[PDB]
DNA sequence: CGTTTAAGCGGTTGCTAGAGCTGTCTACGACCAATTGAGCGGCCTCGGCACCGGGATTCTCCAGGGCGGCCGCGAAAAGGG
């Protein structure tokens, strides 16, 4: 979840290289996974569509 | 003060309620004119309560009739000269 409040606590973390480890990365919906990769990359990956 | 427990915070997952916006229309209420009947005042009359005159009903008082007691009075029986 992007509003959930680890996802703020996290991405302010001043990080040169970040990794997530998971075994389910998708579970509901696309914008999971266009979370986490923008967890990873900040504005590389723009998915948007569903 | 020791111990347990539940509040607090963060999190899921979908659906539904509700605020906001745009659009249509239709029944519903404002408005106006003519009308009239329900509200306010007075006027008249009866139901019931009360006042006055008349008649029927019961209680109190004054007088007459009869009986008891006194007032010496008077005829009569017995005693004395």
């Amino acid at each position: 979840n992007a509003e959930s409040s680890l996802y703020e606590s996290l991405n302010s973390f001043k990080v040169a290289n970040r990794m997530l480890i998971t075994g389910t990365p998708l579970q509901n919906n696309i914008k999971e996974l266009a979370a986490l990769v923008n967890f990873l990359m900040p504005g590389r990956f723009t998915i948007d569509q569903e």
